[PDB]
């Protein structure tokens, strides 16, 4: 309810190209995305490998958000006052692949992904004030 207002403020700039909030407490799923996207199709089973406990294996393995391939960069996740995670999608064929970063706040992931050539370090930042945004007001 009134979740995707925070939907169009991610992409109001337009340097990103989906954006979505995630609550994955108790029984995951998507509060908000882009509809027509990636994010949109986030699963449970999905939700449940970035919050997981290996913390590992992904370094190696990659993991998937909607049904698309990433690879892991870097991972503050779990880690207190920092939180979050930067990955890049996996493309074959030519394709061009994105940068995404996670944000995980009190009951939610916010995710990001940036349009073509749009450096990681700037979705970092845009993600993780929009988490911190959502963590003072107890989300």
């Amino acid at each position: 309810a009134g979740w995707n207002a925070y939907i169009d403020n991610l992409m109001a700039d337009g340097t990103c190209q989906d954006a979505a909030i995630v609550g994955y407490k108790d029984s995951p799923s998507v509060w908000a995305a882009v509809p027509g996207k990636t994010f949109v199709n986030i699963t449970p089973a999905e939700v449940g490998i970035l919050v997981g406990k290996d913390r590992s294996s992904f370094f190696v393995n990659g993991l998937t958000l909607g049904g698309q391939k990433c690879s892991v960069i870097r991972d503050s996740l779990l880690q207190d006052g920092e939180f979050t995670m930067d990955l890049r999608t996996k493309s074959t064929g030519g394709a061009p692949t994105f940068n995404i970063t996670v944000t995980m706040t009190a009951k939610t992931l916010v995710l990001l992904m940036g349009k073509e050539g749009v450096h990681g370090g700037m979705i970092n930042k845009k993600c993780y004030e929009m988490a911190s945004h959502l963590r003072r007001s107890q989300y």
